């Protein structure tokens, strides 16, 4: 029954493909490993020194304390701080590798990479309080990139990608209570600290770290969507497909994968290029097709069509057709390498901290680009050409995706009906309840929930109730690959006031239709975009963001990303909903910080609930307690 | 049977009265978490993503890989790496805050503090290029701070804490394979990503990374000993006494305790002004005492009392007498502050990210440190009140302790046998064979090991067959709490060769007697000191650290930070024994790099073993091999 393991049903067709050739995958891998140690399960075992392992019995006798006396409550937050500064270091080692590629592009360094998006620039710019008058783009851009830099450690200001990007009003609560970042890699160290053996034993010292720590990574996170955003194109709408259908017999299929795109990127236009040199191979041409956030961003930049998502992601081998997977780092399965000699497909690695036993490596560099992405997709070429009659099995199945939503394209949507206060026709409809309120669907699948069945049924009764959806990374995955992103299913799946905002907008786009069901955000970092969205709400209210009615869901979390993110959600003041067990049980005095006094020091709390009927109906219960917070019906 | 938890009688003592008071210790929540889980002990656990937790069985049937596809071999390099980190986060953690307390001295900020040791801060800054000639002492102080804290993230130069103390030839060895760090806080994040889930799953490639982030826990010690000895001056040889008979019954005794001596090292001189104020609540006096770093740090500048060290630390507080103990941070067991309801004694935590649960915290500040000081001890003097009439158990048991070996005073002594080429007759007499080699005592005990046990059996045989010993941390604490640091013990312990070069120093010392059989070198940032050392040594003979007959043994080693230490060591050319089991015997093929195949890039290696005789004859071995690579009889 490969509808307990996703829902997807081009996934359910390789999985069946899968288990007759004897190729394991990860639900293979899950199955073996249980039942799993509830130690664990619980955040009730700690190894941060070699007195260890030790562990604490959720209940019944001993051990009740660990072997230096830390508590219940210390080690799961010493544990839960550690994953946030991991996620932290994702985001922020992802968006620090982008602020040197625009470094090299403006020093004359790498003339691949340029400044495509001036007018992101000059307003980044301006929200840093750097200069624009009088100077070249190339200096102002310098000036952006040492300024993103310099949020790395401590200097005479704190993180301004987290102050300068959050409303005032915000700002004064987080100092208040001691919140904002030093700097994102000092916060980082800093954690790895005070949660080493002997050192910070208070369970609420321990948390308020955390949140400092999470918001180190919102920093990383909107640094990393800027960057992107100047050297490779703010998203605007655009229209493609997604799921394994999207993979092409008698193409060479090639998949970027990871989450910086700084080559895949390159690859997009280089394998234009070489449409001839792929014809001469007996290929129609080169065929690049997304996987996880890296293919998030060149859908939404480029309209590249997805494949697949996280969990499913070795599915698109088991075709036969995948000739490279082109890796850069974060959420690959490092099964990928095996698998791939059964299946024919070159996995190729391309950034120095990121290598798999068994996967070739390309040293990417930026003064290289256009060369590596040649050598890489000559390796694909020369793959495709060993799969000469050799049949594959792609499944036929595919859906329509309209995306490319940054927050700068959800405004001038608006701007059709409004045109010089684009916000307040998404507040009249707030006010009038054609938009109960607005949720983001965030985060990873994760192998022990059915894939996308938490984010599709939650996703199903939000938008039946008006609101108004948005999602990234794989949440987007799963709702595009549901046809939650094809605006012919509005009429199925929205509620009568959303049906209407939404056909009103698009309307005004010029669409003959509406606007998709589920407006597409982006990549991971790109929850960065719903916070400027949010913000620029709560600032057009003068109201802060604790008191908008918008919720978060990572409903099928899985990385130490997911965990920083829905961390800063929180702590920016959102309801928060977790659709996975955190390793927090073990304590209640932290689950009940993280779920209720939280409320009292940010505004935002999560919502841990595993059934997704339930989880819906408590987004929507926080939902409408902000409605009538603001005076509204509900 | 006391004796099998530790070697030291006073230990026992309080361990007899601990058990009839009912009063839990770290040995009772050892045998409480017995049998301890296997998967955690060899390494084949993950928590990285919220799939798991994983494990790997380490023989046998499934589960064989994690969740994700994660091998025996990348889980065990990425736990590894995590440790590495951490422990640089907190050798560096506490080197940055000495970097803003030598910058805020000499803004005029906080007049406490001083340059105390103005040749160490001319030394240091030409070490590091910074120009002295015409320029203030408050001016060259801020240039060095300024080039500590610029070091904690990437810029134009690599961490000159690492390039500016190794000799060329061994910078470069470590350039060529990578291993030299870009910024102290950029390579604990960069750790923190590349260990991630679904990022670096390459073992060697995860090797590399730790081998450099543990040169940034080296530039950090370094870092911490050149500030500290900036503000607080250079050790030079002390006479004091160790073990629990330094408490007594009519003073307050206070202890120290934590490893950053910022306010400890300003406690120890307030004290003494506050003996009036002492005398009028019946005392004799303050009497302040040392329990692990902390109390290293002002024992080698000020000869302040060891009290005890790591594992033993709450006996302190079951004397009775223990009025206070004034924290920072890192390795003090969080069971104190639960112990001090039980026993009387004032837990008083004092920087922001290192508080515990039921201890009372003063928010220490630099420009406030003595009006803090002042409110500590009269807390502990209200507390000495109170114990008025109560009986007190301190154990008559103490060692007298010669320590303040830094390098410069190793130095000094040998001058005085040699004017103009201070290590000349420390060559001399290894090429002699009175000195047979050099083996450095570092780290922590840890539970699982009787007490000093380790440590003083391996000590024995390397003196007496003319090893020269050195050692640091709790190694330092271990040997003197067994008399080790006693001159009078030279005869018994050492060896013909060992004795004629310690008496022939000392002698030239005008002690009329030997050095000392252990030269203490200080605290664990203080390992640097060693380094000094040795690197001079090798850059006198025109040969790389890894021809030295000099080895390194963390006996009993415990934290994250000794994990980072022993990587160091590794990395920077010798042969390290580690006396406990880090999490790696799960996968042999990381244990073959770390002890046998890392020989073939920087020369050094991890020898583990948990026998501590057959440690002896290894660590023996090592050095008598690295004689007869230098053409030496052994
Ligand atoms: S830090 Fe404490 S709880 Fe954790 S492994 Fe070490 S002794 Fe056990
Ligand atoms: S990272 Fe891989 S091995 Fe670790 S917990 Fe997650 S799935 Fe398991
Ligand atoms: S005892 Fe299983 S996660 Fe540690
Ligand atoms: S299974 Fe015990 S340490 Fe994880
Ligand atoms: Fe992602
Ligand atoms: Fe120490």
């Amino acid at each position: 029954r490969q509808n307990l393991k996703s829902t997807d049903r081009a996934v359910q067709q390789m999985l069946d493909k899968a288990k007759r050739e004897g190729i394991q995958t990860v639900w293979d891998r899950y199955e073996a490993m249980k039942p799993q140690c509830g130690f664990g399960e619980t955040g009730l075992c700690c190894r941060h020194c070699l007195q260890g392992p030790c562990r604490i019995n959720p209940f019944g006798d001993e051990p009740k304390v660990g072997i230096c006396g830390a508590t219940a409550e210390v080690i799961v937050a010493r544990g839960l701080d550690r994953s946030i500064a991991a996620g932290a270091a994702g985001h922020s080692g992802h968006a620090k590798h982008l602020a040197h590629t625009l470094k090299k592009a403006v020093q004359g360094k790498a003339a691949s990479y340029m400044i495509k998006d001036r007018t992101k620039l000059h307003s980044i710019a301006k929200r840093l309080g750097i200069p624009t008058e009088g100077q070249k783009d190339e200096d102002i851009a310098l000036e952006v990139a040492k300024a993103a830099l310099a949020d790395f450690h401590e200097k005479d200001t704190p993180v301004l990608w987290v102050t300068t990007v959050l409303p005032p009003s915000r700002v004064k609560v987080l100092s208040a209570h001691g919140l904002i970042p030093a700097g994102i890699d000092h916060e980082i160290a800093e954690i790895m600290h005070r949660t080493s053996m002997g050192c910070d034993a208070d369970a609420q010292n321990l948390l308020l770290g955390g949140l400092r720590c999470s918001l180190a990574d919102l920093a990383g996170c909107y640094m990393g969507t800027d960057l992107a955003d100047i050297l490779f194109g703010t998203p605007a709408p655009v229209v493609t497909e997604s799921n394994l259908g999207v993979l092409k017999a008698d193409a060479v299929n090639v998949a970027v994968h990871g989450h910086n795109p700084v080559l895949s990127d390159i690859i997009v236009s280089v394998s234009k290029e070489m449409e001839n040199e792929a014809r001469a191979a007996g290929a129609t041409g080169i065929n690049v097709v997304g996987i996880c956030c890296t293919g998030n961003e060149v859908l939404m930049r480029h309209g590249i069509p997805a494949c697949t998502h996280s969990v499913s992601q070795e599915m698109a081998m088991i075709t036969g057709a995948l000739d490279a997977m082109i890796l850069d780092y974060q959420c690959i399965q490092p099964s990928v390498a095996t698998i791939a000699e059964c299946t024919g497909t070159t996995v190729i690695t391309t950034m120095e901290m990121s290598k798999i036993t068994g996967a070739t490596h390309v040293n990417f560099a930026e003064e290289a680009a256009v060369e590596n992405a040649k050598q890489i997709l000559r390796l694909a070429i020369d793959t495709f050409k060993r799969r000469k009659g050799k049949p594959v099995e792609i499944p036929n199945i595919k859906t329509k995706v309209v995306a490319g939503f940054s927050t700068e394209a959800i405004i001038n949507a608006l701007s059709k009906l409004n045109a010089n206060d684009p916000l307040k026709p998404l507040i009249d409809n707030v006010v009038n309840g054609n938009i109960r309120g607005v949720c983001l669907f965030a985060g990873c699948n994760n192998v022990k929930v059915p894939q996308d069945q938490n984010f599709t049924t939650i996703a199903r009764k939000l938008l039946k109730q008006n609101v108004l959806v948005v999602a990234t990374g794989c949440g987007a995955g799963a709702l595009m690959r549901h046809g939650f992103m094809d605006p012919a299913n509005v009429d199925e799946l929205c509620g009568d006031g959303l049906k209407a905002v939404l056909t009103a907008i698009g309307e005004a786009n010029g669409l003959g239709g509406p606007l998709p069901p589920v407006l597409h955000m982006g990549s991971c970092v790109d929850n960065s975009r719903a916070v400027a969205l949010v913000a620029a709400l709560a600032n057009r209210l003068g109201v802060d963001l604790d008191r908008l009615p918008v919720v978060a869901s990572a409903a099928e979390a899985m990385h130490e990303k997911a965990v920083a993110i829905g961390t800063w959600a929180v702590t920016i003041g959102l309801p928060t909903h977790i659709g996975v067990l955190p390793p927090i049980t073990g304590s209640l005095p932290v689950t009940q910080i993280l779920t209720s006094s939280v409320k009292d020091i940010t505004g935002g709390y999560f919502i841990v609930e595993l059934d997704p009927e339930t989880a819906a109906d408590k987004l929507l219960a926080a939902i409408n307690e902000r409605r009538a917070g603001l005076g509204l019906p509900w």
